[PDB]
């Protein structure tokens, strides 16, 4: 309605209009690195479907100076062309372009623009990155990054996921530079300044969040596939021994992309860059795929398995985008989860495929386990919901969008069968390559796959139907549906229901929260005489079954690869638990981690009391099987923690007690190296830490030890990968060790040693020292701004750094604003890492006030209620189970 120089802006909608169509962008970017600004052109093929009188474009933060129009199909826009009037509508991040004439429509213009813009200092956009060298040396490097809504503030663009189109890029770079962008370069022509001019080749139909353009000097190791693919993994030079792994890594997991998407890798290069500065964990820019050196760089010395696990976890994240994103993008971000929900499940499939030694196979339900923490609140959301502005936009990348829309994917898996399930992406990836899709049209091509008149054909449309229908109600409805049981005999009756933490059965709100949903639950169950997995699926809100055994227990969701949660009615429970404590070994592992984990939060549920978890909890010194081992600890030690961040020293001690005691030979058997498998390795470190957080003599002796030789020798002596974060944690509690863990941060090479030094330092006890690591990340010279959000989240969590970062964050919210955005991930991990963790109503009260406090001031995000819910959650369980944690612990005493 209005503009920066007056007048009336001709459009209203936040959303571009239809009517004028990009085909081809031809974008020459021109940066110094010495002014740290740049100069840029664009020509963009535009055609034109219905007459109007001006087109209307994205862009933000731009000084455009020229723009004309030029035609070869209207004669009246000939060569050389017409100048276009230019309206600014900053509020929607929109540009205006008024045309002197009415444009014909089914014709073809082109639209030039000149535009020049200073390198931005943050994390989006076209911004400006520094690295240190091994001699001391500081060199610049610019970097690009675009998704969501951040491509218009390098070059005025259509900048909406829908707007595909081909990218011709040029680059003007200096000698002592390389240009990196989505496709090989094709030519360099030498200039007469003797500057040097990179063409690169045209890109494919693709959105523009996907465009990048890198200027550097990096280093590279090359790589070709099975199909042919050049593989180059680049980095800062002295970094490119960290390389090696990378690029193994990404041929293997290329070459399974292709063969099982059975659809080509369509680039004849790939490149991995590690960016110094980057926010997010890596971005799946086709053909210039950016990572965080943490995600991406692996150094034996310093890297430990699980460092291993992450960095193949990234890679093949990042790789799978390339199908799932590039290659078929979401309509709109309403359905991200199209793009990064299969992204996050195709991880499983690759890395279990191509490193099974991994094991990431039991990993996998952490990922369902992190969601249902948060889908079991009433401020959780449905997979797809849509979103307007940028902030909001931003928030879509949540855990329901990631591992939620991954969970129900695996889900649907074990109902179709892999080969069906296999079939049907396969169809969905080939039908909408180089186009959009949504969330319909995944659901269609999925439920309507081939495996490989008649009552055949109507039984397989009777049953894709059937697929469709159900996967509906799991797309649209949040919250995750509780599976009540009840054993008759031969009878089971089955309930479904909203699970709701911290909200039982006679609550008052209960059954306001009860109100329209069901679920369409393919339930599988097995039963303690038949190994034989029985399946059916629950339609209706209750519902009965027959099995002719009469049997002890009945264990239902086998594996948990169902996203619900069981309940078990009568002696269910007190059955299972016995069949626990005398042979484990007659339940699969996978249900006993679901078991477990089931418990406890139908304890938080108020369905079992916590004496039944903890009794439970007994068997654990007979299971050898890691995964429930790490759950039962997990589970324990998060109860120690609990206790600890209040002042309830009596409970605290007596768990410390039952830890060391009741888990003496386990903890006693391991040793202090970097042998044996993945799950081995991840083991020693949980429990040595563990051992170490409870002051253990032992532990500390060693660990001591350790880092006492290590700084004697100076970096001589070698430490174990497995145990380095422990050892160089202990040697933080002396001022002497804590200077010199932090001199060697400085002076490291590996972000590996960096990460755990950085760790190590935050588990300081003095309020100066965790203060100085606080105000260092906020400076971001020595300790990069990158690491904040984590620093100050391992800060938080622990009794000293509670305070002192809650406080910080209150004080010093506009200079945060600065550095990060409102809906960005850094911000929200910093309110969630520095406030969920209260639970008391005095804190409570304090982070309600503050986000009272950023309302009214223009900010506004979903995590405000999240975190208040789950303060909200904490004082209940307090409240409902603090005296039986007491009482348990004062009997497990006496019990000897
Ligand atoms: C497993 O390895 C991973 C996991 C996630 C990613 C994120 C990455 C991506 O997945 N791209 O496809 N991404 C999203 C955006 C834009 N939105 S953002 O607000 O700025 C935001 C940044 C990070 C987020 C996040 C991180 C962890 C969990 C949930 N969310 S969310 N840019 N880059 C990369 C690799
Ligand atoms: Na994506
Ligand atoms: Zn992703």
């Amino acid at each position: 309605p209005v503009a920066t120089n007056g007048e009336r802006f001709p459009w209203q909608e936040l959303r571009l209009p239809s009517v004028v169509i990009p085909l081809h962008y031809d974008l020459f970017v021109h940066p110094n690195l010495t002014s740290l600004d740049f100069v840029a052109s664009e020509k963009i093929e535009v055609l034109v479907s219905n007459a109007t009188q001006f087109i209307i474009l994205h862009s933000k933060d731009l000084e455009i100076t020229n723009a004309t129009l030029q035609s070869e199909e209207d004669s009246r826009y000939m060569k050389p062309g017409k100048e276009l009037k230019v309206l600014s509508y900053p509020a929607h991040e929109q540009i205006a372009l008024l045309v002197p004439e009415k444009l014909t429509p089914h014709l073809k213009y082109y639209v030039a623009m000149d535009f020049q813009a200073k390198l931005g200092d943050g994390f989006e956009g076209f911004y400006k990155s520094t690295y240190r060298t091994l001699g001391g040396e500081t060199r610049i490097l610019a970097v690009t990054d675009f998704e969501p809504t951040q491509a218009r503030m390098a070059f005025p663009c259509f900048d909406e996921p829908l707007f595909k189109a081909n990218f011709s890029i040029k680059i003007r770079r200096e000698s002592r530079h390389i240009a990196l962008s989505n496709m090989p370069k094709v030519k360099t022509i030498e200039l007469e300044g003797g500057l040097l001019e990179d063409h690169f080749e045209t890109t494919v139909k693709m959105s523009t969040y996907l465009v990048a353009y890198i200027v550097c000097d990096f280093h590279s190791l090359s790589g070709f596939t099975s199909s042919g693919v050049k593989v180059s993994i680049y980095a800062s030079p002295d970094k490119r021994n960290q390389t090696h792994y990378a690029l193994q890594a990404s041929l293997k997991l290329l070459d399974f992309y292709e063969k099982y998407f059975d659809i080509y890798y369509p680039l004849s290069k790939l490149d991995l860059i590690a960016i110094p500065d980057f926010a997010p964990g890596a971005m799946e820019n086709w053909g210039l795929i950016t990572y965080r050196e943490t995600s991406l760089l692996f150094d034996p010395k310093t890297s430990s398995a699980s460092d291993k696990l992450w960095v193949t976890r990234v890679i093949a994240h990042e790789l799978a985008h390339q199908w799932f994103g590039n290659l078929v993008t979401m309509e709109w971000w309403n359905d991200i989860w199209l793009n990064e929900g299969f992204a996050k499940y195709m991880e499983l499939i690759a890395v279990n495929a191509t490193y099974p030694e991994l094991q990431f196979d039991d990993y996998f339900l952490n990922v369902c386990f992190e969601v249902i923490t948060k889908d079991s609140l009433n401020s959780s959301r449905p997979i797809s919901k849509p979103a307007e502005t940028p902030t909001q936009i931003q928030e879509m990348f949540d855990e329901v969008s990631y591992n939620k829309g991954a969970c129900i994917l695996n889900m649907l898996k074990d109902f179709l069968g892999e080969e069906k399930f296999q079939k049907g992406i396969i169809q969905y990836l080939k039908k909408f390559s180089y186009r959009n899709a949504k969330n319909d049209d995944l659901w269609s091509s999925l439920s309507n796959s081939c495996l490989e008149m008649t009552s055949n054909m109507l039984a397989f449309l009777g049953e894709n139907a059937e697929v469709k229908e159900m996967m509906t109600t799991w797309t649209l409805q949040k919250g995750i549906p509780l599976l009540v049981v009840k054993q008759d005999g031969c009878s089971l009756r089955l309930q479904q229901e909203r699970f709701l933490q911290g909200v039982f059965q006679e609550d008052p709100e209960w059954r306001a929260l009860q109100e329209r949903y069901l679920w369409h639950i393919p339930l599988t169950y097995s039963t303690s005489s038949s190994n034989v997995i029985h399946r059916h699926i629950l339609k209706s809100k209750t519902d009965t079954l027959d099995l002719p055994e009469k049997t002890s227990w009945v264990k239902f969701n086998v594996d948990s690869n169902g996203y619900y949660i069981v309940h078990y009615e009568g002696h269910g429970w007190d059955q299972l638990i016995t069949q626990l404590n005398q042979n484990h070994t007659l339940l699969r592992p996978k249900d006993r981690v679901g078991l477990i984990h089931d418990v406890f939060q139908l304890v938080g549920a108020g369905r079992l009391t916590l004496d039944k978890a903890l009794d439970m909890t007994y068997y654990l010194q007979h299971e050898t099987s890691s995964p429930a081992l790490l759950e039962g600890l997990s589970y324990l030690e998060s109860f120690y923690h609990m206790m600890d961040r209040r002042n309830i020293s009596d409970i605290s001690e007596n768990l410390k007690r039952y830890l060391l005691q009741y888990f003496k030979p386990v903890i006693d058997r391991q040793s202090w190296s970097d042998k044996g498998s993945v799950w081995d390795r991840m083991l020693r470190s949980a429990l040595l830490k563990l051992a170490c957080d409870l002051n253990h003599a032992p532990c500390i002796q060693k660990a001591a030890e350790l880092f006492s030789q290590w700084m004697e020798s100076s970096g001589k002596l070698n430490i174990p990968t497995d145990v380095l974060k422990i050892v160089y944690s202990v040697g933080a509690q002396t001022t002497a060790g804590w200077n010199y863990l932090l001199e060697q941060y400085e002076l490291s090479m590996s972000s590996a040693e960096q990460n755990k030094i950085l760790y190590a330092l935050s588990t300081s006890k003095h309020q100066e020292k965790l203060l100085k690591l606080i105000e260092l990340g906020m400076e971001g010279k020595v300790i990069k701004t990158q690491n904040l959000a984590a620093l100050l989240h391992a800060i938080a969590r622990r009794p000293k750094g509670q305070q002192l970062a809650w406080d910080f964050v209150r004080e010093n919210w506009t200079h945060l604003l600065k550095k990060f955005d409102l809906g960005s991930y850094d911000i929200r991990m910093i309110i969630s890492g520095t406030t969920a963790h209260f639970s008391s109503k005095d804190k409570l009260q304090e982070v309600k006030l503050f986000f009272e406090s950023l309302e009214a001031q223009g900010s506004h995000l979903d995590i405000f209620q999240t975190v208040l819910e789950t303060i909200t959650k904490n004082i209940k369980w307090l409240e409902k189970n603090l005296p039986t944690l007491r009482t348990w612990l004062m009997v497990n005493t006496r019990h000897h």
